[PDB]
């Protein structure tokens, strides 16, 4: 249904217009890049997470408690479903940059690790977007999942149509936002990235949009793919475009997960990237 590569890190600047490629051309849907970071450093991380030895990355940890099971707990304030001032999520970002850049260990560092692989794939500069009072947006979030837990049906363009969104519009492309993350430790079984035939309509409170669109996505019938990347391995794909999900974990290893989203800025001049 939907056309994904699987390369290795080591190749990616063969593939100098990927990212153009899959929003722009539409001439495939999303990647898998191996090895993307060493499996030492994801063990290390999962373990400065788990111990709780994690430069207090636990403070802004969101357990979501009130969503039951078809949701993460989350390492970061998403900008999704943020009040439309970003006062806690500028905050959180903030914070989160220092805890992560500490947990990485500049072996390799996480935000340069990652805009090197898209700057590899664009030939762009790579920035993670600055906010109106020069605050900083937040790479990416960590998505924790336990055993049982999943991640609900989505897609991800309805992201920039919510208040939380408005300044980050102005700084946009019209274009589709891609969809990245690494797994730091993947389960026994389950938690596979599952994406759908199924496109973002743009003739069209997170809690009233899963179960608004739990019964969009029932109606149609359509083509389903899996993916299940392994500890450092990226997958970067157009979940702007495409309705997608994570299978509930199934075992007692749960997943960990480091992502956010992707995009052009408003002149295709520069690629941003944030969570
Ligand atoms: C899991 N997850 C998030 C999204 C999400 C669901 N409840 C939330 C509460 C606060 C902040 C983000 C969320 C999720 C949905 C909106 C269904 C999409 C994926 C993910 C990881 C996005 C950042
Ligand atoms: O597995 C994750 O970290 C989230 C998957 C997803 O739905 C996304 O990155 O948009
Ligand atoms: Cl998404
Ligand atoms: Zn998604």
């Amino acid at each position: 249904a939907l056309h994904f590569l699987d390369i290795n890190a080591t190749e990616v600047k063969k593939y100098p217009t990927a990212i153009q490629d899959i929003i722009i051309n539409r001439s495939f849907d999303g990647m898998i890049i191996r090895g993307v970071f060493p499996r030492d450093t994801m063990e290390q991380v999962a373990r400065c997470l788990e111990e709780g030895n994690d430069g207090g990355m636990k403070s802004i940890l969101n357990k979501n408690e009130e969503f039951g099971t078809k949701v993460a707990q989350i390492y970061g304030h998403a900008i999704v479903g943020q009040s439309p001032d970003l006062k806690d999520y500028f905050a959180s970002s903030a914070i989160f940059r220092q805890a992560c850049r500490t947990m990485f260990q500049g072996s390799p560092d996480f935000e340069e690790q990652v805009e090197s692989i898209f700057h590899s794939l664009s030939g762009l500069p790579v920035e993670i977007p600055t906010g109106p009072e020069g605050q900083t947006y937040t790479p990416a979030t960590i998505r924790l999942l336990l055993e049982g837990r999943e991640i609900a049906v989505h897609v991800g363009n309805d992201f920039l149509l919510m208040p939380a969104a408005n300044h980050l519009k102005t700084l946009l492309d019209l274009s589709d936002q891609l969809s990245y993350f690494i797994p730091l430790t993947v389960p026994e079984a389950g938690g596979e990235l599952v994406v759908y035939n199924l496109e973002w309509n743009p003739q069209e409170d997170a809690h009233k949009y899963i179960d608004e669109v739990e019964s969009k996505f029932k109606s149609n019938q359509s083509q389903s793919v899996a993916y299940a990347p392994g500890p450092g391995d990226m997958l970067l794909f157009n979940g702007g475009r495409y309705y997608h999900r994570v299978s509930e974990v199934i075992g007692n290893s749960p997943r960990r997960t480091i992502g956010g989203f992707l995009a052009f800025s408003k002149e295709r001049n520069k690629i941003y990237y944030w969570s």
